[PDB]
């Protein structure tokens, strides 16, 4: 019965929804219940998206959060999901003057790897990792959360005529107009955040597309055909674009080892069809060493 639960506390904000905290008033059990309006104030949520969604149910893994139950009505979409207390956000902004330790970044990493490689084998992206999206617990696990495929699966999600939208972890082929996703858009998402570990800063925190473009290519240089072979015929690709020259990894994420930085540059390759996948990325030597250890969090 999903209404002895009883709002605790506001959670986050989503694109589309708020998130609440929710305890059974009797049991404590505690959940995370996300509300997204709907643009409609009558026609609820299509069956097709509903059975995109409620397949997730049985789709389960250990570092993806876990959805616990559905529920749609005429002019909203609930989800609920388990509750996790803290998110990769905030534990960075802890760990700011000091930095996350290697190992658990590198765990972190590997995890959340296990993660994409699961649901990208279930033909399923994430489309919009950042680090507020990253669960972690006390017991060392960090788990991906707030999936972006509301619009994807089809839920008519209310349009916010002003929306600011964070663009710093978005994939080159996106902002240059794609027409077609695939899972590496979730690789380079991954491998900005596994920078922003390191360097303890985000690595492109653009203020608008073409900001966000420019903060690329002024890092990785400006893509051309040698680099990403159909790159200038993207959509969105201008050959007046100003041609800045690539850095190299060694000052991008300076204190990684080559190890992590050989990752790190498989991870934000400009072509999404060479870059590597989540699965490979789990084989690669940067992990020969990973363990899990344990987050200091303070609840
Ligand atoms: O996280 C969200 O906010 C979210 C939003 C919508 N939505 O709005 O349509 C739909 C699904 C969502 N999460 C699914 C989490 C999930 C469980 N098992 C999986 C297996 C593979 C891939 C993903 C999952």
């Amino acid at each position: 019965f999903m209404e002895n639960f009883q709002k605790v506390e506001k959670i986050g904000e989503g694109t589309y929804g708020v998130v609440y905290k929710a305890r059974n008033k009797l049991t404590g059990e505690v959940v995370a219940l996300k509300k997204i309006r709907l643009d409609t104030e009558t026609e609820g949520v299509p069956s097709t998206a509903i059975r995109e969604i409620s397949l997730l149910k049985e789709l389960n893994h250990p570092n993806i959060v876990k959805l616990l139950d559905v529920i749609h009505t005429e002019n909203k979409l609930y989800l609920v999901f388990e509750f996790l207390h803290q998110d990769l956000k905030k534990f960075m902004d802890a760990s700011a003057l000091t930095g996350i330790p290697l190992p658990l970044i590198k765990s972190y990493l590997f995890q959340l790897l296990q993660g994409l490689a699961f649901c990208h084998s279930h033909r399923v992206l994430h489309r919009d990792l950042k680090p507020q999206n990253l669960l972690i617990n006390t017991e060392g696990a960090i788990k991906l959360a707030d999936f972006g495929l509301a619009r994807a699966f089809g839920v008519p999600v209310r349009t916010y005529t002003h929306e600011v939208v964070t663009l710093w972890y978005r994939a080159p082929e996106i902002l240059l107009g794609c027409k077609y996703y695939s899972t590496a858009v979730d690789i380079w998402s991954l491998g900005c955040i596994f920078a922003e570990m390191v360097t303890r800063r985000a690595l492109f925190p653009g203020d608008s597309e073409i900001d966000q473009l420019f903060r690329i290519f002024r890092t990785l240089g400006t893509p051309d055909e040698v680099v990403w072979p159909g790159v200038t015929s993207m959509p969105d690709y201008k050959p007046s674009f100003p041609k800045w020259a690539r850095q190299d990894f060694s000052k991008v994420v300076p204190p990684l080892d080559e190890d992590g930085r050989s990752l790190l540059s498989q991870m934000l390759h400009y072509d999404p069809n060479k870059r590597i996948s989540a699965k490979a990325a789990l084989a690669h030597p940067f992990f020969q060493d990973v363990t899990k250890p344990v987050p200091h969090l303070r609840l």
